[PDB]
């Protein structure tokens, strides 16, 4: 099942999608439309990988701070001054058991589901990769997540196609299956220094394409099975 | 103020700290040796700097310390099976009081709800020049002890505090924040300039080069000015 | 200060209200219009006292009831009508927010750890009426807000209290005739339970013609707490 | 499986409980006897019902259960000084695994993540006839030792378990979760039809009346069918 939290007449429902409808706690049934989109859980700690997509002999690893995520229809900030601002579609996993020295051919039998992520990232402030990417990619509303927290849906995370489109114009494509590190490579790496705890997140990267967006543009990200991640921009 | 929290007869307090007891929430006294030290807050996201102790980086060089590294008190610091070169780390650690965003160096402070002390520990083996310092020599398990205490309304000058490490009980290194190159002030502006920061986030503001190798069995006694001892024992992982 | 959170564009905004705007973070104005009001700050646990208002002399002790998270509505918000209730009212009250852990405090003492005040409506479905839960503890059942107003009220017990129904006053009263004062009832809890910081104490009401229906706009208001409105539509 | 939470060596673990040992979440073994009992996880709501056990209440009595009256097992239960009457309660607890608004008694235990064992303590010195029992009688800090572990997919009817408590290691009373007025089911179905309930809040299911009495220095050792004990000694309030 897809699940997604939003809000409506004030209150916040934990509900499922279903048919193009969000069925809230009590079997009620509601248009995407007439509510406000949330983050379908509230995220631990969120790490990503970058250059993952054609390899390096160990994951380039970086952090996206809790402040950088934003909901399903929410405004991304576009940098006062910028004019390199990329978004980047990947596949996001959502653990779902403890893991500390999980074996890759276990680390699945770990993850509670999948979603959709922009990893944003602004350029203009990279110099290049010796410095961790905090004030180019951990930037307020520089992680759209959602809409949804896919369950028990997803047969193989290596098997997935991958799209972007910018005021509907398809700006990009591609598949998951290019992946140089696989989620289980990543978790077993990652979880042999470091706990994962239930809904800490995994950002897997995206392919190199056509990312860059200004002020007005509308990004839309889908993810096969995982439905469509929309988000409009603005300066700041 | 010294805010603590601790586990005493199943009970978790938070509570001060007075001349070498413990207080609880209803002024009852508690002797540190029967309770166990946890952290003196729970922390939200924690940063740190590297290379900001004695021309200067053109930016802060801001890292990452993961939740899963934090340690309290008296907690057993794991030590990496294999590692050669594992290092302590001295840190004046500021907590945040109130939101911040965009906030001139001038207020800075302003926004700041105490201090406490850090052992931003590193894994040298693991260090690399992709995103310095790495997630995997920084953000281990226990790499973070943190306190023991929360210290409100007594630090004058966060710019103006002695530091010292002590391993086994002697003194290794030595050092003022007097020396930082990016001051809290500066730091906090910079990072809440594109990242809000909340009440109860942390900032680690970096540390001077020392002789800070340890091992399995050393025990490390990081002090900082007003701020108290914060000790951790080294042991190999299981 | 009257401190408020809202969402905005898909970020959720802690921040401050003057001359009729909402301040964020980074000090930038939004109009009340065009964002969603929530809970000024996420409570903790949440306690009234019943019969609190009145030569008849005071309860022994003050009546103490609970009121579950779930019941928390903000300004704004629906509040829903149970089906086939023929004697629904609003309550309004002063609500006392705590700042600092309490635990056998005094009641000279107590004051100083409080953090703010805001304003409840303290529902009740008086069809329903051992605890009042199913009378008291619904869903929606206790609008809580708009701000947490801090530093600013000099005198718990000198606040005036009003409570409107379709721009129609209803009911006028004042603080200074609650039975047991806010420094007695925290004193009085506290000799027992731990209080903790956000945990929330609801002070009372006195009797007035409080009944609503479907349909009702509901806009309570204290003495330098603002108004906190919400509008009533039947069960789903 | 029995899940619980523990604290050793300054690391809170999330283990399971196999063989008489803690493992933690890399699968390593612990000693119980080395380890700090905490809670088997974080309670939202908790709510208790009078009267349950042996026609029945037109509707159930409910009550609420503060998280500061939580303990866990092997801490230790405050007396209210001066109390004359204070009794345990040994009481199924059942643990909410998903948002329940509206649910049918029929798909009720769907719902449920797992069980533990509750002790529902009561000070009847301060119980009377307003919005009984009063909170103060109830919901005082300590009063609800809770775990020692979060029983999942072990339970196949909660219905039919029996119930044991010993004082200082002698049995003080015996019961069946058959003889439930209103089984949990039909508990949950009258809640949640006006109040939703989510992942952790607790309902407590009630216990028929024994010789439940208590005092400072006794040691409280409940039991239920599969669910292990908890065991909680008392001590006078300071
Ligand atoms: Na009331």
């Amino acid at each position: 099942m897809k699940l997604a939290r939003f809000l409506a007449k004030g209150r916040v429902h934990q509900g499922v999608y279903r048919e193009g409808l969000l069925l809230d706690e009590a079997g009620e049934a509601h248009r995407p439309e007439d509510v406000t989109w949330l983050l379908p859980f509230t995220p631990g700690k969120i790490l990503g990988v970058a250059l993952n997509y054609a390899r390096p002999e160990e994951p380039a690893l970086f952090w996206k701070p809790n402040t950088s995520l934003l909901p399903h229809k929410g405004v991304v900030l576009y940098p006062k001054g910028a004019r390199f601002v990329h978004y980047e579609v990947e596949l996001a996993v959502v653990v779902g058991r403890p893991m500390k020295r999980v074996r890759a051919k276990d680390a699945l039998d770990y993850v509670l589901g999948y979603t959709i992520a922009n990893d944003l990232v602004a350029r203009d402030y990279v110099t290049n990769t010796f410095r961790p990417p905090i004030r180019a990619k951990g930037r307020d509303t520089f992680l759209p997540l959602g809409p949804f927290l896919v369950v028990e849906e997803v047969e193989d995370p290596q098997d997935l196609w991958l799209r972007a489109y910018v005021n509907g114009e398809l700006r990009q494509e591609g598949h998951t299956s290019r992946m140089l590190y696989s989620v289980a490579e990543l978790l077993e790496f990652i979880s042999e220094f470091m706990t994962l705890e239930p809904y800490d997140v995994l950002l897997t990267g995206t392919p190199k394409g056509i990312s860059q967006v200004r002020p007005g543009d509308v990004m839309r990200l889908e993810i096969e099975g995982l439905g469509a991640l929309e988000n409009p921009i603005e300066e700041e």
